[PDB]
DNA sequence: CCCTGTCGCTGAGAAGCGTTTGC
DNA sequence: CCCTGTCGCTGAGAAGCGTTTGC
């Protein structure tokens, strides 16, 4: 049930994503099979998020939305989409999620 | 992929799991449709192996088969079909397997 | 009134072939 | 010769709807 973790690389990100990157996330797109779902926020959107570019990463963990890493970690998507050693915050052990921060 | 955990009670258990639990780790017969995969040894084979009660406990885990509770843990498997109690050593941490005793 | 924001819950949390059997 | 025994490796390690959005 595990969704694989692949590694889009920064060459392949196109500006069309950019565009799509969520600003607000009352503006968002729900949708059940074409949606993705942010780790942070748990809603499965159409809006453009995060890539983990670490191989040791799996499932959705490293997907992140607009807002969720603007507020919760200081970064942006689109930075985040164009930096190819970026970590998801899992990854860094420093996820402040509603159930990493607990654990 | 997670085998689904199905606490066995005690008074369905039958004389025929009893005879078939095992008693010589080179007397098993593999069976890769039928066969049980013993936690321990983790061997996919036909005879009568434990049964965790405890219900917070998933997948296979708490089976283990003759010969591996017998000398890993100093216990029998008809003892433990018996005891409606019994947990297996994954649940009291005191499991020693080459997975678990690293971690 | 301002940086336009978030958690609960369920079900989830491997299994088994291969290279495997003590001093 | 005796209590008749065991580990490596791969792939595994959730996801997303619902009850969800700041002081
Ligand atoms: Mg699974
Ligand atoms: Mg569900
Ligand atoms: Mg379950
Ligand atoms: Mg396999
Ligand atoms: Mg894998
Ligand atoms: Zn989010
Ligand atoms: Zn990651
Ligand atoms: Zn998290
Ligand atoms: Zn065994
Ligand atoms: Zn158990
Ligand atoms: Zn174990």
């Amino acid at each position: 049930m595990t969704l694989p973790h692949i590694i889009r690389p920064v060459e392949e990100v196109t500006e069309e994503e950019i565009r799509n990157i969520c600003s607000n996330s009352r503006e968002k797109i729900y949708n059940r099979s074409l949606g993705s779902t942010c780790h942070q926020c748990r809603q499965k959107t159409t809006d453009t998020k995060t890539n983990c570019r670490n191989p040791d990463c799996w499932g959705i963990r490293g997907q992140f939305c607009g807002p969720c890493l603007r507020n919760r970690y200081g970064e942006e998507v689109k930075d985040a989409l164009l930096d190819p050693n970026w970590h998801c915050p899992p990854c860094r052990g420093i996820c402040n999620c509603s159930f990493c921060r607990q654990r």
